[PDB]
């Protein structure tokens, strides 16, 4: 007998005054949820867990007034594997997705996502590994735990001048990354510029910087700072102006050679097909930054994988956002570019294992059952207290 | 002084067994919007409703936790005109859209157009001027109080066989409509062809039949039908396949040649663009079905009219989804090509005031201040018991 006996949620808050060039985290939450079964392993009930990750609040309602009871209202049975030992995802996420209309890719795709997260948890917790290892069972490939993690920051902060942006880096240096992010596109182009040449200067030759636009540049702001920071060695610039405008990602390639990211703003496998069709980006050297959080799941981002080899780009060009060890997981057992990660905000969401230390830009995933949660024992607790 | 007292809303069903090619309306609800002024005429307050069309469900959350909080917690003084003796819908609109990051357009979107219709509702209504006129007046245009719809139908449903189908249609035209709509895709293309057939028969001369896929087809079952419903005289194709998949319909154009409809599933204007610059639709004879209520409204409509402008679209070919009063209001207002209406579902939600006839698929718009909801008795009833 396996079954989801109950679909737990609570709010959670991860807000406070940073800046980027479009949102301030003034009230920002998020969703911590549980998927309670009635199977027992390592001497204890299974439960996954999950939550979404920062930018795009929580979806309590969603989850609890149309999500969660359909789950629930399922028979048990039609949600099981071949073998009727263990639940299978994808009926899952069938099930949870019952009479919903196409198009609309947001928000909803964060309550799927979340509860998604939670059953991949529990699946792999009932089959009693870790879940990028169940993942490249599954597919066929062979797991890599050693994953490559950069460090994002650098928001404008009330009162936060240049010697204390200089200081959050170094900050993360000291914690081993080798790459780090900041906002940009929240002050004036020169202004920016300085708090970049700080940056730079600050970690020198130990460690590469990458800048964050937010999507709020329109076409000809974008190619305003393109021409500024192309004078620069960056390791990328990200989401230049809005995520739904291809048509401008696409001419920012004659004024900006060096690679760009984009994608987090991007909530579905159609939305995805639609960035590879129409934006114009470099497969070669472009990063691609999907949330499997925020964008109905790990089912459905395999869906958008099969996009990206239906027009030729490779996993390891992804980087999902997000900082959450669901991507870890997916990062490690399908073979993708890495994963982004947030030292200093959204704690005690997000992270590493209790004990992993970041070397070199890269951590190696321990060898615990489903997403490794359990490993953090700050966020464990929050989630302990939800549902055990 | 004009402010924003209070936004109440109450989730109200609107479900039945009814079916298209995607979804069934089992669990369909709808938000029922009051927005409270501090303005009284008569000792009759102003008060502003709205309500969401069919199909993505009710917003109740996402408009108490996010999206009315914003508007109540705002600087009334910074909520109005110019003149400061009115509120300023863009305003408005502004107030509530701070901290929502780019992309992701949906159930937000739901959640912003059904309070920004009760925004409108209420400025119209403090103007004195029906809302048809005050948008005429605003956009410098003359108004047309005479606007086409069509009769929406045709549904699925258990037990509901041909000489059922025809008798619905039927209906309609008793009803004054010469033209009507039938859902497609939810049986075998052969049995649609009699479903079509005999609507076709029933009809004769006296109204012209468009049908619906729901965006359910994919690229060879849309060519399929497409071959076989263009050997007869249909009035439109609509949603052939997936409302993001902008190629699938491109593609379409080689197959069918009579007019194609789509877009009620694209929630803003960024989509909108999209769809006029990848989806190959003929300007000359195809119908956008944006609905302002289910995309951030009709502040963010007008945006979207603007991009229409930009791609050499005239407003004339916009037919919005819902079947509800707001689109009326900017159809006669805005020339828009028509509106929608569900005679015989979701009521009393949608509809005409209450006296207004469909005589030869058009009604005339009445000159009621605000939208109009105080002339349908039926459905002022709910919108008063919420507030008055
Ligand atoms: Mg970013
Ligand atoms: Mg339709």
């Amino acid at each position: 007998s396996v079954r989801i006996v109950d679909v737990r949620e609570i709010t959670k808050p991860i807000s406070s005054p940073i800046r980027n060039a479009y949102i301030d985290f003034t009230k920002m939450t998020t969703s911590l949820v549980a998927v309670v079964t009635d199977v027992v392993r390592e001497g204890k009930r299974v439960v996954g867990y999950g939550f979404n990750s920062n930018g795009r609040y929580g979806q309590g309602g969603l989850i609890r007034e149309r999500f969660a009871s359909r789950i629930l209202e399922a028979d048990p049975k039609k949600l099981l594997n071949e073998a009727g030992d263990n639940l299978d995802p994808d009926k899952v996420w069938a099930a949870m997705m019952i009479n919903e209309k196409p198009g609309g890719h947001g928000e909803r795709s964060v309550a799927v996502g979340t509860i998604d997260m939670a059953v991949w948890d529990a699946v792999a917790k009932i089959a009693g590994k870790p879940l990028f290892r169940l993942l490249a069972e599954r597919h066929g490939v062979k797991a890599n735990p050693r994953v490559f993690v950069y460090a994002a920051g650098g928001y404008y902060y009330p009162g936060k001048g240049l010697s204390m942006l200089r200081g959050e880096m170094r900050g993360y240096l000291d914690r081993g990354y080798n790459v780090v992010k900041m906002a940009i596109g929240g002050a004036p182009i020169e202004e920016d510029r300085m708090r970049i040449e700080a940056v730079l200067e600050e970690i020198g030759k130990d460690a590469q910087l990458a800048v964050d636009a937010n999507g709020r540049f329109n076409l000809e702001t974008g190619i305003a700072y393109a021409k500024m920071l192309r004078d620069y060695p960056l390791f990328w610039y990200e989401e230049v102006g809005d995520p739904l405008d291809y048509a401008l990602q696409a001419a920012l390639a004659e004024f900006y050679p060096g690679p760009m990211a984009t994608g987090e703003n991007l909530f579905s496998h159609q939305d995805a097909r639609n960035l590879l069709r129409y934006g114009g980006m470099r497969p070669d050297r472009d990063w691609l930054q999907f949330d499997c959080a925020l964008s109905y799941g790990l089912c459905e981002y395999q869906r958008t994988l099969e996009v990206l080899k239906t027009h030729g780009w490779s996993p390891s060009r992804c980087i999902p956002h997000g900082g959450h060890q669901m991507s870890l997981n997916i990062a490690a057992g399908l073979g993708l570019g890495g994963n982004e990660s947030y030292p200093d905000l959204f704690q005690p969401y997000g992270g590493f294992p209790d004990g992993v230390r970041v070397e070199n830009g890269h951590i190696t995933m321990p060898d615990l059952p489903g997403i490794g949660f359990e490993g953090k024992s700050d966020l464990y607790k929050e989630m302990k207290a939800l549902a055990e």
